[PDB]
């Protein structure tokens, strides 16, 4: 109970306070709760050796604090309480009515962290209630990483050329055409891509795909528009010996695995 989705721009080096119910008085609409952790010495190490380029062009720590509120059970999405207001060592941190219906998403609140071991951090968090909705709160200690990081990982997890084919087949039992070139980004595919789920055989630039969800991050397949989760994702081999076969062709047309442009 109170578990998050998993972000794939993420590693979790640590749980600092495990999910935590923010209970509520039923009395009162507005609540407040207060919260410590104590980071390790090689923990404020950890974050002050991280610094780095970031999307957006900002030299900051890769390493990082991140707090995420979520309803109350399996993995959710990150939501907020109405009227959320969050401080961290009493500074308010800027987030990024009955009906709050704006997206919640995970926090960074690195820079109001005191990058000490010999004190505790605290995190004041305010809400307003609403009937039947509970909240959790956890704070974790993340490495941020980037798309060239995701996209290495994500090859060393590719797909037999012989498992498209026989969708080729199992599909044609006319003519069956596909484009080389990405509908994302509009070049030649690179990485071919996609999801597990999707019943097409036209692919997408793995790379691109990354570098948008890194910025704007929806996962929804560029093809087909189902999802397109990162965990679902896999490399098309077939694509890939096309692709070291063909040069200024953008389209192939199948027959019963052959392929004509
Ligand atoms: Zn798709």
């Amino acid at each position: 109970q109170g578990q998050l989705k998993n972000l794939p721009f993420y590693d979790v080096l640590d749980v600092l306070i495990k999910p935590t119910s923010l209970v509520q008085s039923s009395i009162q609409r507005f609540q407040e709760k207060f919260f410590i952790f104590a980071l390790t010495p090689q923990q404020v190490r950890e974050i002050c050796i991280s610094r780095d380029f970031l999307p957006g062009g900002r030299r900051d720590y890769t390493v990082q604090v991140q707090l995420r509120l979520c309803l109350a059970t399996c993995p959710q999405e990150d939501n907020y309480p109405n009227s959320l207001c969050i401080k961290v060592n009493g500074k308010l941190f800027p987030l990024p009515g009955i009906e709050q219906k704006r997206p919640g998403r995970p926090l960074n609140i690195t820079s109001l962290v005191r990058l000490s071991s010999a004190v505790p951090n605290q995190i004041s968090i305010s809400w307003a209630s609403e009937i039947g909705k509970n909240y959790s709160m956890s704070v974790y200690l993340v490495r941020q990483l980037t798309s060239a990081m995701l996209l290495q990982r994500l090859k060393m997890k590719i797909r037999n050329p012989d498992h498209s084919r026989a969708l080729i087949k199992e599909k044609l039992t006319t003519s069956l055409r596909v484009s080389l070139m990405c509908p994302l980004g509009k070049m030649r595919l690179t990485i071919p891509c996609r999801a597990v789920t999707c019943t097409h055989l036209q692919c997408f630039d793995a790379a691109l795909y990354l570098q948008m969800n890194e910025k704007k991050p929806t996962w929804i397949c560029p093809v087909c528009d189902k999802k397109a989760a990162y965990e679902s994702l896999i490399l098309d081999g077939l694509f890939m010996e096309i692709l070291n076969d063909c040069s200024d062709v953008d389209e192939i047309k199948f027959q019963e695995g052959s392929w004509c442009p």
